């Protein structure tokens, strides 16, 4: 076998997507897998990724209620050697669309370069209050 | 949606908690979720976290027996902008209490700052020998 | 309890192993656990590790087909204080053997030092074309 060293700037990302809508369990990990594939295909990017099922604990921003849900940790290693701006923008757009598609108040996105965190973002719904 | 960049020094932690007591499967991931919520509430800290089910392999320290168990990886991203000392101390106290509550010989704690590991600790029972 | 700070250069690794052979679901996480234990024992290294079940999305290299499979993320924290070369070589050998044992086209290996990625490798089958 060949020991192919990955090129590029070593970008990766983690996205956390919950599966409750409010306090109601609603979605499944496979829903997130399929939606992520669909989004990334429309970006023209290699969709390859890992999806980890989790239990998540989250404090709702508006009410302060503490909720426990199933959630998904999406792990993306850039295998295409994208620029920082290209990779970051495509991951941010994916996170923003996942938030909409799953009716989420927040989606958390973490961008890394050689494992060093460049940015952690909370993508937050602007539902009118 | 709003792309809220997380503030603070970028602290996060990982805690590994096994669910065997010795070679006996005993606990579940939901037990760890509930206990973690309870501990963190008593700390006055936001409990929000992710919990990943795993299979773990561990060599017992006293006997050298190799055990395979279910285990839990707790992932904590600091969203409150705590100081290094505050966050580190609260994570260490959580790990220490989890070790007691689940009758564990070891709990592993990893503290990161912008993804760079600051400390890896094994919290080890002092059972008399 | 004792708060034992881990020594060494802080090496760790992640290995991603799929459970499809081509487009056919074939293996299970427990197969990977058992094979990893067996390999690491023959290396004379402490086998201790964590194994995370995942859903994985992968583009096949030769055909371009997009496949969704179950997969396993192996997380290895070096607790023995190995040298960089020793740890890296033993993780690479484990990844290479896992690729063979599970009839995989690719296995992904990531080596970290204090969380900073030193290398990401794709271990790729040289099946004759
Ligand atoms: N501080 C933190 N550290 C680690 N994981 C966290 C976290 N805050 C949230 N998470 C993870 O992020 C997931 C989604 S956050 C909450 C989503 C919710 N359903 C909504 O509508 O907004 C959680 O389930 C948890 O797995
Ligand atoms: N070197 C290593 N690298 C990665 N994960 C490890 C590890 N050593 C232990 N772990 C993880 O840490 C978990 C708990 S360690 C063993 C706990 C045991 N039940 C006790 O009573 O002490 C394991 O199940 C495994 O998931
Ligand atoms: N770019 C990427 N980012 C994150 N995870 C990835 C990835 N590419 C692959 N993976 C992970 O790596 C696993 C194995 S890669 C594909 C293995 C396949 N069965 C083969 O025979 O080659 C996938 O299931 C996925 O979990």
């Amino acid at each position: 076998s060949l020991m192919e060293r990955l090129g590029g700037g070593g970008f990766s990302a983690r996205i956390f997507v919950g599966l409750n809508v409010g306090d109601k369990p609603t979605y499944t990990i496979e829903d997130v897998v399929k939606d992520t594939i669909a989004i990334r295909k429309r970006q023209g990017i290699l969709p390859d990724a890992s999806f980890v099922a989790q239990r998540g604990v989250y404090t709702e921003q508006r009410s302060g209620q503490l909720v426990t849900e199933n959630s998904v940790q999406i792990i993306i290693i850039d295998l295409e050697g994208l620029s920082k701006e290209d990779f970051t923008g495509k991951v941010q757009a994916l996170g923003k669309e996942l938030r909409e598609d799953f009716k989420q108040e927040s989606v958390i996105v973490e961008i890394q370069e050689r494992g060093i965190v460049q940015d952690v973002y909370s993508i937050t719904a602007e539902w009118y209050e």
